[PDB]
RNA sequence: UGAACUAGCCCUGGGCGCUUAAGCGUACUACCCAUACCUCACCGUCUGGGUUAGCU
C-alpha cells in the first residue's frame, strides 16, 4: 500500500541538500561582502 | 618731384548658362551622401563556455 521512495532519490536529495547548503551559505557572505564593497 | 621694382589678375602673341560670379584666392559657419564609421535586428562561419543519481 506505500511504495517507499527510489534510493537513488533518497541519495540525490541528500547531494542537492549539501548545495544548497553551501550556495545559501556563500550568500549570506555575499551580500555582506557586496556591502562592504559598495560602500569601500 | 617722380622714377623704377615686386607680386597677381586681363588681352595680343559635361551642358545650359554665369560676371561686385554660378570665375579665381583666403576665412567662416550651415548643408548633401558611399558597400565606409556607429547602434540595433537577422543569416552563416569561427572561437570560448554551460548542460546527467537526466530535479515538474
Amino acid at each position: 500500500a506505500s511504495i517507499f521512495a527510489p534510493e537513488s532519490l533518497l541519495k540525490k536529495t541528500k547531494a542537492q541538500k549539501q548545495s544548497r547548503e553551501q550556495i545559501v551559505a556563500a550568500a549570506a557572505e555575499k551580500k555582506s561582502a557586496r556591502q562592504k564593497k559598495r560602500e569601500l
